[PDB]
């Protein structure tokens, strides 16, 4: 493969410095689908990762997630400005009265936080959790990312469609994407596919409320390369386009980066440093208020215990990159490296 010296070039580094114990790395070119694998899935197994191989992505379920949400409002179930009551009757009396799906999908309600608290791990204490929390900021002033946020939206964007979430998105939505081994259940058939993560002390290791929904997908890069491809060149369904199409529109902005539906953007070409700011610990973990909106890069980060993926395309220049690993490296490693690789790319 006359690409394979430079995707080498910039993943073997990360591999030897992070130790990854294996990475399917997939390229999008001139229409064509470039795999490139590294090392093994399962250190107990010895199997090496192909572009078949399964992992966990983590938040880039989000932009799955979001993509659902777009479904359901081209299928007329739900609108972005809905108040999320209407679609949660347990939600009816709280602040969620005035928060509108658009600010959960965008993580900017008022500073729900990244993760529910640790003591919320059944449906009856998160839905208390929810008709409890306190704003701390106007709706739609501030972005703090955050789980709980996004994965509400899913939940109550499946509701709109009346099926439940996992069915959805592996029945309908996934297979429409042709994403037909992508999983929230990762089936008997398939577990001999799945990797494992690898901790920090190097243990093996795999996958809370609302977990499906906010970064539960499990993958191989083949079948996140079909996606990217799905958002530069299309797919058959009418529905499913438009759906894909509104993941792309600006919200606002934090610095160079847009957020949108699950994606966040840039305008491209892209500096490293724009793009490491954009994907910072500032941007992650505080909240930050919110600017007017923005060729565009699309990206998304991704990190579990134990693995750690990176999504980055350009539907201007049909390109476009899939990093999956079974180590959670440092997200700004995988700016760097997919920042590289795309500019070669891009000629
Ligand atoms: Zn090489
Ligand atoms: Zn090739
Ligand atoms: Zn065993
Ligand atoms: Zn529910
Ligand atoms: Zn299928
Ligand atoms: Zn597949
Ligand atoms: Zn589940
Ligand atoms: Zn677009
Ligand atoms: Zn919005
Ligand atoms: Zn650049």
């Amino acid at each position: 493969d006359p690409l394979r010296p430079v995707v080498d070039a910039s993943i073997q580094p990360l591999l030897k410095e992070h130790r990854i114990p294996g990475m399917a790395v997939a390229v999008l070119k001139d229409g064509k689908a470039h795999y490139f694998n590294y090392g093994v899935a399962n250190r107990e197994s010895g199997a090496s990762v192909s572009e078949q191989t399964l992992f966990e992505i983590g938040s880039v379920s989000k932009t799955l997630t979001a993509t659902l949400g777009a479904y359901a409002v081209v299928k007329g179930a739900m609108q972005l400005d809905d108040k999320a009551s209407r679609h949660a009757p347990w939600l009816k009396g709280s602040v969620f009265d005035s928060i509108t799906m658009g600010e959960l999908a965008t993580y900017s309600a008022g500073g729900l936080p990244l993760q529910f608290p640790e003591e919320v791990d059944s449906s009856e204490k998160m839905r208390a959790y929810y008709r409890q929390w306190a704003p701390v900021y106007s709706p739609g002033s501030h972005r703090q990312y955050s789980n709980p946020s996004i994965g509400l939206f899913g939940h109550l964007a499946a509701s709109s469609l009346k099926q439940p979430f996992a069915q959805l998105m592996e029945q309908t939505l996934l297979p429409g994407l042709g994403m037909h081994h992508t999983y929230v259940n990762v089936p008997k058939q398939a577990m001999a596919s799945y990797a494992y993560g690898y901790s920090k002390e190097d243990k093996p290791i795999r996958v809370g409320m609302l977990a499906d929904e906010a970064y539960g997908i499990k993958t191989s890069s083949a079948d996140l390369l079909a996606f990217v491809k799905a958002n530069i060149g299309g797919v058959d369904d009418k529905a499913l386009q438009q759906a894909i199409s509104l993941t792309h529109k600006g919200h606002y902005s934090v610095g160079g980066m847009t957020q949108g539906l699950g994606w966040e953007s840039y305008a491209y070409p892209v500096t490293e440093q724009t793009l490491l700011a954009g994907n910072s610990a500032k941007v992650i973990l505080e909240a930050n208020p919110t600017a007017a909106p923005r060729q565009v890069l699309f990206n998304k980060t991704g990190s579990s215990n134990g693995f750690g993926a990176y999504v980055a395309f350009v539907p201007a220049r049909g390109i476009g990159i899939v990093m999956l690993a079974n180590r959670n490296y440092p997200i700004p490693a995988r700016v760097k490296a997919a920042h590289a690789i795309l500019a070669q790319l891009a000629g």
